[PDB]
């Protein structure tokens, strides 16, 4: 019983902004932000996992209404609140250089949310989405790869884990798993949720481990930025070994480059053991257990 589109793109719930709150810390690179709003009135209900259109106010370039962009929800059920009110995102303001123009460009939906003031009516839909459900199991195994705002379902995981008012709530799943996070960004300001991560860690040494690849403040063993796939590999042999465990679920959330280097990390550790990965990945796809959201 998975709720799915409760409010479609061409009727969506309008809600309120209740809070814009910035995530990069100072000296960091560029803008991301926590955006909160206001559910209540409606009936938009959601699980861990699960993600959210926005449609930005507007027209493009050829006269037709904005379409919707999809947001990894960033909260648990119960909102930040946990009182079942809200709902909270994840989002970096899109900038880039104009390939042949060199001028600043700006993504129109992120930094319409951005810049978002409290009060605001927002545009939402959904939620959409049945690949990146957490397991009702307390007792599963969650591996958790992440790059930038990739964060934001692994966040709706660890809060319904490790979260005391959560905890609280949700009497039917005290996780007693073991938990792994590897979290992929540039810089040390840019670490998103950084105290709360590390909180979590301190509470609960022997559930969930905290792993950083910071990619310009730390080199792999072979001279380039450390990314995710170099955390991988110079874990691969205990992660493959997690991996093998039946109640594991491993979940994959931001860039697609991240994906051809874990694969083959993992497919150098299982060779070892006589297993082709790929094959074995195959029977996880299927089973339910490997889970991957990349955009
Ligand atoms: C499943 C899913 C989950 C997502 N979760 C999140 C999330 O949690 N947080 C988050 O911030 N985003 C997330 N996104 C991305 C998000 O949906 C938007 O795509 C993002 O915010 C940019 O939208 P925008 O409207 O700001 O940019 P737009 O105005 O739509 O512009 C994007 C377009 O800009 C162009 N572009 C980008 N770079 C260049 C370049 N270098 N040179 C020329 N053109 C370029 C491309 O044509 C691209 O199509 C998710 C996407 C998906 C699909
Ligand atoms: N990471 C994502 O979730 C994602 C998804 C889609 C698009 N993007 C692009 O990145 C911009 C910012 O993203 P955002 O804040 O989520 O992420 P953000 O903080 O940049 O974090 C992305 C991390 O991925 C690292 N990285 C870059 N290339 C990689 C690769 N091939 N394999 C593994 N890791 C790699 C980046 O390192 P360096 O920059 O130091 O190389 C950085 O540490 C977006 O506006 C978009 O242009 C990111």
């Amino acid at each position: 019983d998975v709720p799915v589109n409760l409010y479609r793109p061409n009727a969506p719930f309008i809600g309120k902004v209740i809070s814009n709150e910035p995530l990069v810390k100072e000296g960091g690179i560029g803008i991301v932000q926590h955006i909160k709003f206001d559910l209540t009135g409606g009936n938009l209900k959601y699980i861990e996992g699960q993600s959210i259109g926005i449609i930005p106010p507007g027209v493009d370039k050829n006269g037709k209404p904005e379409k919707l962009r999809l947001y990894a929800i960033a909260s648990t059920r119960h909102g930040d609140d946990v009182d079942d009110k809200t709902i909270s995102l994840c989002v970096r303001q899109l900038e880039y250089k104009h390939p042949e123009s060199g001028e600043t460009v700006y993504g129109v939906c992120s930094t319409y949310l951005t810049h978002i003031e409290p009060g605001s009516e927002v545009k939402i839909t959904g939620p959409v989405g049945k690949e990146m459900l957490l397991p009702d199991d307390p007792e599963a195994n969650v591996i958790m790869l992440a790059t930038g705002t990739g964060i934001a379902p692994m966040r709706t995981y660890l809060w319904r884990m490790f979260k005391d008012a959560e905890r609280a709530a949700n009497p039917e799943y005290q996780f007693k798993g073991f938990s792994w996070l590897v979290f992929g960004v540039p810089t040390t300001p840019n670490i998103l949720y950084k105290e709360e991560l590390e909180e979590i860690q301190q509470k609960y040494p022997d559930n969930f481990r905290l792993t950083y690849a910071i990619s310009r403040e730390q080199k792999n063993p072979q001279g380039g930025r450390m990314y995710i796939q170099d955390r991988v590999a110079e874990h691969a042999d205990e992660l493959w070994q997690l991996i093998k465990n039946e109640k594991t679920h491993t979940y994959i959330c931001g860039l697609r480059g991240m994906e051809e280097g874990i694969d083959a990390a993992l497919s150098a550790a299982a060779a070892k053991e006589g297993v082709t990965w790929s094959d074995y990945q195959k029977d996880l796809k299927k089973a339910g257990r490997w889970h991957v959201e990349t955009y």
